[PDB]
């Protein structure tokens, strides 16, 4: 009885995507629509633009969106149940790279994690060919919990963190969905 929130960039926009707060991106040096990844019925992604310090075992940057771009707006998640999204690293760049990154997705109504991943590497998720190159693609749905699933603060947060990778190229988000469909 509810219709899915699809964030799928399919209007070559950033439908909203940028800084969560003032300076929050830091790591990610640049947020665009791109047509990397076109494919059949796929025509545009999110490209994040990272930059990852080897030193740093946790060098963060933080994504939002508002929903329906709205800033401060509350959305109501009553019958929502998971938020759902694919994410694409160049693999040979990535495999080459050392260390790992990890990644957390967040309502910010008070900071509310969904789930997360530390220590990804290249041989995370499944090895995809688009376009004539391999991807590392994480494809997730985490739950929203009983107790968010109300009117809540509308940002949704994708915080990436460098875990002493030295990782400096992008990582991709698309088909990010709000569903009523159980995580
Ligand atoms: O605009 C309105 C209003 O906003 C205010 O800004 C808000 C902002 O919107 C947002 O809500 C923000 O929320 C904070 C939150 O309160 C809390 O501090 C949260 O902390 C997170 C953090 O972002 C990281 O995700 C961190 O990750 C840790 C990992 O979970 C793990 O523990 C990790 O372990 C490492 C370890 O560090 C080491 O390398 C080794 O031991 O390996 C481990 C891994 O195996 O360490 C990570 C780093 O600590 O988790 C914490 C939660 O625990 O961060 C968010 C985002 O900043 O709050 C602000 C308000 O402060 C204001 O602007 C206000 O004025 C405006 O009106
Ligand atoms: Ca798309």
């Amino acid at each position: 009885s509810v219709n899915p929130v699809v964030l799928d960039f399919e209007d070559g926009t950033v439908m909203s995507f940028g800084e969560a707060w003032g300076d929050s991106l830091k790591c990610i040096k640049k947020v665009s629509v791109s047509q990397d990844l076109q494919r059949p019925g796929n025509k545009y992604a999110l490209r994040l633009d990272v930059e990852f310090n080897p030193n740093n075992g946790w060098d963060q940057g933080d994504l939002g969106t508002w929903i329906g771009g709205v800033v401060e707006g509350q959305f109501d998640f009553t019958g929502y149940k998971s938020v759902e999204f694919e994410m694409f690293i160049p693999y040979d760049e990535f495999s080459k790279s050392q260390g790992g990154f990890a990644y957390k997705v967040v309502i910010n109504d008070g900071w509310k994690e969904l789930g997360s991943e530390f220590n990804i590497t290249a041989n995370a998720g499944k090895k995809v060919k688009i376009n004539g190159k391999d991807y590392t693609v994480i494809h997730k749905a985490f739950a929203i919990p009983e107790d968010f699933r109300t009117k809540k603060r509308a940002q949704l947060v994708f915080q990436f963190a460098g875990q002493n990778s030295n990782y400096k190229g992008p990582i991709y988000l698309d088909n990010v969905r709000i569903r009523p469909e159980d995580a």
